[PDB]
């Protein structure tokens, strides 16, 4: 009732919620040699798209400290291509490779599998969506 | 139907709410030279508790990869200490120091400030709480 108690409950429940979700993603993704964050990046890059490391970090809310080594990892696995620009070799363009393009869409099956494990009704899921949408406004 | 649709919305919204939340905690934690994960570890350890890096890792959903460096960093700040119980020295315990249990007092003020920023009603907050409590409870 006090905002102190509600805030501690919100803190706890958002933390555990997101961590339980991520743990399930990590389990499904391990056989793809992917982390949850690597998954998020591949899904965020739109297939015919070329984009800057800074624009990608904004879309996905990661700083260059995290993205940079992640991209090299993805580049090693041949899911992303990191092409240095002609004039400024510092500046990098990021795009999906052919297999990076392909493994999206088996990866697109994973979200259904993760959330079905929580066994909530469509109604409960719609309530959570409406809760969180209003929350993110 | 709607399972594919609903799962994408849920994924997105849990991802973005977590980023928005952590961003606000990070702001308030600058003062204290603590990372968000640092804050979470300090609050998770009850003032007079001893526990394994395994068990602490369970609680805060962190593996040794990430916890090991975190603990040594908190230990050099003098907030935590690592000890082995004489009954079984194989068990490496972690517990809070005196000044590690101390500054948990001003840190405990942060959560109210963070969630106040979203400007939701007590009814909305209570409903979020009830819905997430239902979600988490089946693990």
């Amino acid at each position: 009732g006090s905002h102190m108690y509600l805030s501690k409950q919100l803190e706890f429940l958002f933390y555990v919620s997101s961590k339980e979700i991520i743990k399930k993603y990590t389990n499904y993704l391990k056989e793809y040699d992917l982390t949850y964050t690597g998954y998020i990046v591949l899904m965020a890059i739109e297939n015919d798209e070329k984009l800057n490391i800074k624009k990608l970090g904004e879309r996905v809310f990661l700083d260059s400290g995290t993205l940079t080594p992640l991209l090299k990892k993805l580049e090693k696995k041949d899911y992303v291509v990191r092409t240095r620009e002609e004039k400024d070799e510092r500046n990098l363009q990021i795009s999906l490779t052919e297999q990076g393009k392909a493994i999206k869409s088996p990866l697109a099956e994973i979200s259904v599998k993760v959330f079905n494990e929580f066994n909530i009704s469509e109604r409960e899921a719609s309530d959570i969506i409406n809760n969180l949408r209003n929350f993110v406004s």
